[PDB]
């Protein structure tokens, strides 16, 4: 029964998931002056041309847009990564107000929301096996700020009415995640973890420097979702972000000067 | 985006909810000289000894005090009712000034506010199924006039600061709704509807004749609530009442002579 409230939120998670106090937890604050440029990092390769989305699900804390990951259709490669990582799902974290919502921060700046594109390393065969490995996942993180609308996001926001409450799903085919990417692929990278329970330390984080812009009306529709099931008292799905965790013995690398 | 303003208030609701012009809409004016005494009505049975409140919520138009309705703990029976109705929530409607705020009127008299205790018929299993039935709900309505304070109301007014804006909730356990009841259970009854969208024609209305008294300071605290979300321009939550609707082919019955 973990969640984001006073009695079950991030400060409680360590009781059920002791790794919450581990050595490579996420998210973190990105200190842009301390991050070091690494000229040995390769360009990021984001190959989403054959992506095939299947479904969208309200899982009780956010919503996941799911993909067919049974062949290499949508893959992340290059950058800090060795080998091939297949897209399985994306989701967001967001706030109750525009001044908060992101998980990562940039010189302590919080964005209104953060998009996570989750990928698993094909050398481990399946997602479930991959999360047991220190290099099992690669998450592409993208900040959202409020300003102009993101056209490529509108098909997501218009389906949210149909998955308002916990446990609802809807068909969501033919969704192109390329419409959620900023112009630049300039990034920061560090070794970390899932930001939700079970908090497994299996993620290579790749956080893009350039935010995308979404409109106030688009993020308002996120905030009309519900944490609760149908027929239960309404609890708006807002503030589903974990705050920054201690960097400990890690270095954040920059792909750019 | 229905509400109570000039451009989205009760006179607009029929566009989205055509039943607003239906044959059994609420509230109504209670013409006390036309209501007929029915000696075949049984005494009302209000059994609230085991009620267990859980939470209070600002839903953007009023606030709801919610109950655990997963067993028969707080039930309404008798009167005009067949079977057992379980308490799910209560809320109020109120005005900007003491001369208005009630939904029902009594010989055209408007009270400062009106309390609605909402109950669903256990034969339909859940609230959501109950509102689809002509005998699905029973609402106990109680008028508020301004005079002496209502001691049993003060725990509600003191929590309102913590739910000032739309979408906020707070724990609200151990609240006894018996402290909101007048001495007499003398009532009027008629078949009607929800008074808010979706305006479903599923309610047996039971309106008590005896008002309760609340102090000016108590109703002032209702009027400090906000329709708006946090960080938005302030719009005081006042005048959240629907005016009287046409009686059409209905009879109001009185439990008393
Ligand atoms: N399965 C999963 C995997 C990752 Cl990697 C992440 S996150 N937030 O670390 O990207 C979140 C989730 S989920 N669906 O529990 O929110
Ligand atoms: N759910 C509900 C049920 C009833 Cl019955 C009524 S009322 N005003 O008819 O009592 C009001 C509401 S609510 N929460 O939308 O204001
Ligand atoms: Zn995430
Ligand atoms: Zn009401």
């Amino acid at each position: 029964h973990w969640g984001y409230g006073k009695h079950n939120g991030p400060e409680h998670w360590h009781k059920d998931f002791p790794i919450a106090k581990g050595e490579r937890q996420s998210p973190v604050d990105i200190d842009t002056h301390t991050a070091k440029y690494d000229p040995s990092l390769k360009p990021l390769s984001v190959s989403y041309d054959q992506a095939t989305s299947l479904r969208i699900l309200n899982n009780g804390h956010a919503f996941n847009v799911e993909f067919d990951d049974s062949q290499d259709k949508a893959v992340l490669k290059g950058g800090p990564l060795d080998g091939t990582y297949r897209l399985i799902q994306f989701h967001f974290h967001w706030g109750s107000l525009d001044g908060q919502g992101s998980e990562h921060t940039v010189d302590k700046k919080k964005y209104a929301a953060e998009l996570h594109l989750v990928h698993w390393n094909t050398k481990y065969g399946d997602f479930g096996k991959a999360v047991q490995q220190p290099d099992g996942l690669a998450v592409l993180g993208i900040f959202l700020k409020v300003g102009s609308a993101k056209p490529g996001l509108q098909k997501v926001v218009d389906v949210l009415d149909s998955i308002k409450t916990k446990g609802k799903s809807a068909d969501f085919t033919n969704f192109d995640p390329r419409g959620l990417l900023p112009e630049s692929l300039d990034y920061w990278t560090y070794p970390g973890s899932l930001t939700t329970p079970p908090l497994l330390e299996c993620v290579t984080w790749i956080v893009l420097k350039e935010p995308i812009s979404v409109s106030s009306e688009q993020v308002l529709k996120f905030r009309k979702l519900n944490f609760n099931g149908e027929g239960e008292p309404e609890e708006l799905m807002v503030d589903n972000w974990r705050p920054a965790q201690p960097l400990k013995n890690r270095q954040i690398k920059a792909s750019f000067k």
